[PDB]
């Protein structure tokens, strides 16, 4: 099928919201241009091959000044011109950022011996022509300092585009992270991964094509790059909120997210500049409260509180803001006013759900009658480009609650193919839910007609009119959709309804620095997850595994089609003791070489009965990326 | 209130369960009498008003011999008669078990001087009882110290009923918790406790009967007492797992749950015993992985290394293992069996939920495909009486991955009213549905039954023969529910269509002792809950509270419906000040005084706008108990 163009009712819902926001506040497209020196270069970026790493010109068709297409939400338009106001900017005096090459900014501070990086993005290629983009405006100086905000890929990524780690262990350049860094940065994506990439195609529209019918934008950032994921272990650690540290002359009063174990988010504030990093957590749109890689940040009450301390310290005489992700702000009473703005909202979503949720209401019927104030509501900077004021309530409804909403009716519901089979057979067919459905195409009521045509589709994958019709709602609902998160899993599923899953390439897999920075623990814990329990639920296989002087002694034992590891211990009852060292595992798992090459060579020695460890690796599966989602 | 007898489908799904479980092992049995000394006494444990605390008799009915009703899972009907064996119990030299006295056990240990009381139940009352009845065989000595092995009312419910606070002041008295006792115990049913306490009495059959055909156990435990919740705050705290104490002549070797860096958890090892303290961690049944009142404790795959972790540690010199549920084991070979399946149980319920998940599967149909290897399968401990494997499953997936499943056809789906209204009408109205689902009835399916007749309810709460039909699926599913916790769920849901929800008294929400451990932070978020966002959302109010030296002082702005509270800091203009005592505030609280009370009293002084404060106040709500939970 192809690509419709906007319906009158979709018409209709995008012209009433772009007389209902302040459209003429043109604060924002200010505070964008301001400190404007260069754009990007006009290049893309390719690493050995031709493989795209980053695109200056992807969304060009969206023109700051031109009128938001009809299939384009006028606020998600707004927002995507806004965001690829790009280049190098100037904040104040001796901070820069390089904006838009990538999905967040790259901040380079001045000091009195060199320059200060703060988030080198996600990949090295892209703060490669970051930092020589700032180079090319401004004196030549040496990196003296590194520093994280978050434990993120999308915050270190890019940590070696910017400094030699032969100079981090030479002493010569220092990174500064949170305390609980390292436990966090490599969690991020490692458990479900698999789930989570193949669900970050739909999220990124990166099966879609950049025009007013497909791919507009992600709302944090444009997309995000396709590089080098590069990693550096930190030399110095923030441990506490009232920590201070002189950096190049310039002193950074700290302040950790509220008060956990090993804390991984990070705020600080530079006395002299009268400036504060925002990090993620004070931007210019409602945040998913999970990362890139979907591990999750904090609750919305912790989010509130969290600004809520950062208006008590330094909220008097605060002068500039920058974050990670969106354009700087440099009024004292408009900082003010964002972060109370921001403060509120999240304490909104978060209490103002626990009320309707006491109350007896229901996790859908909670996001359905969720009114913001009309103070927030036209706030720009809290509109859901990202995140979701739908989806922020009912994950809150989860955070507090279970999945379960107390009914039993709905305790043990019928799986997916089963009760879609069961709803067509109680409507009479397909042809009779189609006589209805396209009824209710006609007035507009697009999110029911993709809920009852998806259960022709799971009870009959090969009906391609219902496939068409489905999808033919889901492109309305994604041309009115203001996020750039759910719009792009609108059209995707859309795309995959008419045309099919197309097997794209999968851009690789783990980085030779994140497997390095991989713990055993997890590893096995790896390992774990892809035996198949219910062939290996009859086996027992005990192993013993010797890391050496980098790892350590550690006892697996397969049973109940389950895999446990145990550290320091060694099994006296061993079918087989392995004993590697960590960089002979480690090219292991980059796939680099495998078991049988490694233990031919002599870099692996299997005293016992190898025929068990066979029997086990057998027992894994491997994951495909390109699974059904929109379909069974 | 004419409930159905046992349909053919119901007893065939029943007799199959039967045949495939190791009913012919009375192992369970032989434990669960081992160290029998006395009967509980046979009196009912009595309030004040003449209430009813504890029911020794509540379940006799369920006499071990016999066998198990059409009506009742024979599985459950195993665990609920091994339940009921309860009265004091001798588990090896010098330490003795309450049990069946409260749904968690008392545990005594006999020192050098007096004698130890662990986890001293949920109430003052039954744990009176319970030093009663254990001082009724037992030469009489003062109790020297009392350990909490978790941070909830559920072990500390009942302490000042075993202990005098006069005497822990004193030093006579010492009370040993985890390290992050107090910041856990407070923060549990606060925020949404009115849904999770009402949703608690469909979990626990309070609105049921003790038959046959209604209540038969929690899985965990019985029933709940409904006594005194009291707290005395403990004096010794163990804070690492290295740590060991001498507790009345007697060597305690502790451990700590990992995750954070002062856990609120904590497993034991007396050295003198040979005797490991397993808690709710290692138990016989399935967990729930909440705590009594809603506070999640661990995911599957931290359970697992928890008890892995206990393993390698007392693994192999373990003679003894005692829990706060069930009975003990004393075959050193039998308590690491016993471990080793509850080990491998919750890992498998990990990984393999993962597994599929990376495989494209979604919450419901994992969960669906689910199948265990015959060796857990076979595991009496392992089976689903408190928790469920389906639940804990799906609780799984919603743990890595959101509440949404990646299909664009659910992300904005209508609210359970509107499409309920909406199927029913593409289904030919309700009585159409009820022809299908009444022959859908007579085939067993009942799962789907009482999904579809759920949309007649929703679109018409007024429908009686469908509330009936929906009834009648919910009672033949609750006679095939294994868990007592999903048994009690789907009688209570049918029992509260047929006759509709009858407001029954309340069963009591916070005691003294809770509220004064809170913190003032808690009370200012307990406050703005109950905010009403919409009467409130034009409104604008900053407060100034003085608690003098027994909390400080704090400013409250109220702006778009939401109540910002920050600590030690005034509002220059405010619209009232109010000054007044923490035992002041408490009492206001805990509803014992009001605020205009105590002013006429002097105790509370405004100096201010109080009418301004009485405007704020109003937008506050009252939560109702007694809401819908099977209907709208």
């Amino acid at each position: 099928a192809l690509q419709q163009d906007a319906t009158p009712a979709t018409r209709e819902a995008n012209q009433a919201l772009y007389r209902k926001l302040p459209f003429a506040d043109k604060t924002d497209f200010n505070n964008a241009h301001q400190g404007f020196i260069a754009p990007l270069p006009p290049a893309m970026l390719k690493g050995a091959q031709g493989n795209i790493i980053w695109d200056p010109a992807k969304y060009d068709f969206v023109k700051e000044g031109e009128k938001a297409p009809d299939t384009v939400n006028p606020s998600l338009w707004r927002q995507s011109q806004l965001l690829n106001i790009g280049g190098l900017f100037k904040v104040t005096d001796g901070v820069y950022q390089i904006r838009n090459l990538d999905l967040s900014n790259m901040t380079i501070i001045e000091g009195k011996t060199g320059i200060t990086v703060i988030d080198p993005l996600l990949s090295a290629e892209p703060a490669k022509e970051a930092l020589a983009l700032y180079f090319a405006h401004r004196p030549k100086k040496p990196v003296v300092a590194v520093l994280f905000t978050h434990s993120h890929v999308d915050h270190y990524g890019g940590i070696r585009g910017v400094v030699d780690e032969a100079d981090v262990k030479a002493g010569k350049v220092k990174i500064y992270a949170p305390a609980g860094f390292m436990e966090e940065a490599v969690s991020e994506n490692i458990m479900a991964g698999t789930a989570m990439s193949r669900r970050a195609s739909y999220m990124y529209g990166n099966l879609l094509k950049p025009d007013a019918k497909g791919q507009v934008g992600a709302g944090l950032g444009t997309t995000t790059s396709a590089g080098t994921v590069t990693l550096i272990p930190p030399t110095h650690y923030i441990t506490h909120t009232g920590q201070q540290e002189v950096i190049d002359g310039l002193t950074y009063d700290f302040m950790m997210a509220p008060g956990s174990e090993a804390p991984s988010e990070m705020l600080w504030y530079v006395k002299e500049k009268k400036m504060i990093e925002a990090a993620e957590d004070v931007t210019h749109t409602l945040h998913n409260t999970y990362s890139l890689r979907g591990a999750k940040i904090r609750d919305p009450l912790a989010w509130s509180k969290y600004i809520n301390a950062a208006i008590d310290r330094w909220g008097n005489e605060a002068e500039v803001i920058i974050a990670q992700h969106h354009w700087p702000t440099w009024g004292n009473d408009n900082i003010v006013k964002l972060m109370k703005g921001q403060r509120d909202m999240y304490r909104y979503i978060n209490d103002q759900t626990l009320r309707m949720a006491n109350l007896g209401m229901t996790r859908d019927e909670i996001a359905a009658n969720f009114k913001l104030p009309d103070s927030l509501e036209k706030q720009w900077s809290s509109r859901g480009y990202y995140g979701s004021v739908s989806h922020d309530v009912k994950a809150t409804y989860v955070f507090y609650l279970g999945w379960f909403d107390g009914n039993p009716a709905t305790l043990d519901e019928l799986p997916p193919e089963q009760a879609a089979k069961k709803f067509v057979e109680y409507m009479g067919g397909a042809d009779a839910i189609m006589q209805k459905a396209k009824a209710d195409y006609q007035q507009g009521n697009y999110r029911w007609v993709a809920q009852v045509t998806s259960k022709i589709v799971f009870a009959d994958p090969d009906n391609q009119q219902a496939r068409d019709l489905e999808a033919d709602a889901l492109e309305q609902l994604g041309y009115q959709a203001e996020a750039g998160t759910w719009r792009n899993f609108y059209l995707t599923g859309a795309q995959e309804l008419r045309n099919g899953v197309q097997k794209l390439p999968t851009p690789n897999t783990a980085s030779p620095d994140t497997v390095r920075a991989m713990t055993p623990e997890m590893f096995f814990d790896y390992l774990g997850v892809h035996i198949n329990g219910e062939k290996a639920g009859a086996a027992k296989a005990v192993f013993n595994i010797d890391l050496g002087k980098d790892g350590g002694k550690y006892k697996l034992e397969l049973e109940n089609g389950v895999l446990n590891h145990t550290a320091n211990a060694v099994a006296d009852n061993a079918d087989a003791s392995i004993s590697l060292s960590r960089d002979t595992l480690n090219k292991i798992i980059l796939k680099q070489e495998t078991l049988k090459q490694a233990e031919a060579q002599g870099k692996v020695k299997i005293s016992g009965n190898g025929a068990k460890l066979d029997e086990m690796l057998s027992y894994m599966d491997t994951f495909a990326f390109w699974f059904n989602i929109v379909t069974p």
